[PDB]
């Protein structure tokens, strides 16, 4: 039984280390008991002590052992990848978005944003003319914005 | 009965002119079809042909006779009036008001944001601590975001 | 200020009395202070202690002196009239106007319902084929199906 | 290679008879037109859909049939909100009330029967209704799943 985050491969970590990485969807993060079964076969519970609100993260630390280590991976979705053009436009984004009750993500710049790819959504996205794309990518659970 | 927006007094008739308003609230802007009583006893039948999708705005010219006039005002209500200090910030509020179906609008400077105060989306604003101050003050449709 | 219920008309109440009804569209049903201009000229404020909690209902005797009465009356409104073939159908219907939060009342029969007419309410209920027709009508607070956010 | 059409369900016997290998999938997963799967039996499998079936694959979708040996989709259980309403009426209030939590709603086995996703605020409305209901570990058929439009 895991029980604490030893933080993440982030803090390197050059590996170094043979790392079994267990495979999350983005949605599957916050989980604060479940059960695994590692990339390597092995096996693996959880349950959190301050499991941190937003979720696990890319690559947290489930187990180290010499350096035998077990760390996180999220897997990568369908993803919707938005650039807002003004502050304005991010507004009825979020907000439009928000309605819709879809998950949302911060994006690498500071009018991008990230949601699942959803036809509604994108349906959506057009019927206001944003500009997207849709990229099979990775979504942090560190960039969602609560709700 | 009354079809027509013969515009907007804030295209200056600097009055000049007996206006009798009609007292509509935030939320009664989007009537195609009602029936009214002015401010000064009389009686207002409308039907709208290209009612403004945003509904009717300050001052929308309803009736035009010599300097006789009737036009919309909107009463003042209590308003949530919402300041981000970021455009993180702003994406928040947004995302979380919307998630909450309630009404958003536009503020003044860029980063202001009005709702209709309701208490719930009071206690939201502060959980996420955001600054913001309940007012007494009038909601333009122009402002309005949207919902497609 | 009026206080109570005095219960309501339905209770008949063959009238017998001039009644000078409040009238009230469906959504206003549930302020517990507010102030009114009857329908014949007077004056009302009320303040409620046990507004039944689904709001006011149609007849609801507000005011009750002599055989002159002051009551409720419900602002007949735009209503889409559901007729569901079967109980598979209701639940379909339900869950789907729940999802879109629209306001939802029991109709008079078993597979009957009522909800505000709204246009994408419409469409939705066509996309799914189900029967329904929009007329002008009443909608009872005591037929609405509750809530809890 | 890669996998397009269902060739139907075991559902319609097929007394097995055959050796079949299963994929896997959790009740969510069942929407996906484009993915690469596992099989039980380590067996690898691509699928890109024609026609997926609007509500997701069921229980027993052949993916794959070749002589005696079949693939078909297996749907993994899970934690089940196994709801058992008393009248219609309350059948419209359960689906109202889900609807507007925009949880998941399957149909049940019996008339008046129906199974959500378990998750513990629908467990603590559906109490604070008082229905009857019992969490299971269990199967969500796809095609049993209510729209959404
Ligand atoms: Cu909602």
């Amino acid at each position: 039984i895991i029980e604490r985050l030893v933080g993440n491969l982030r803090d390197l970590n050059p590996l170094d280390f043979s790392v079994d990485h267990v495979d999350l969807e983005w949605f599957e993060t916050r989980k604060k008991i479940a059960r695994f079964k590692t990339r390597q076969g092995k096996d693996i519970a959880i349950r959190l002590k301050d499991a941190p609100k937003l979720g696990l993260s890319q690559g947290d630390i489930l187990f180290k052992e010499e350096k035998e280590i077990i760390a996180v991976n999220i897997l990568d979705s369908e993803v919707i990848h938005i650039q807002a053009k003004s502050v304005a436009e991010v507004a009825k984004i979020c907000y439009e978005i928000g309605n819709r009750h879809a998950a949302l993500y911060y994006g690498e710049s500071q009018f991008e944003f990230k949601t699942p790819f959803e036809k509604p959504t994108l349906a959506l996205l057009e019927k206001l003319g944003v500009q997207n794309r849709v990229l099979s990518s990775k979504l942090d659970s560190k960039e969602r914005l609560t709700v």
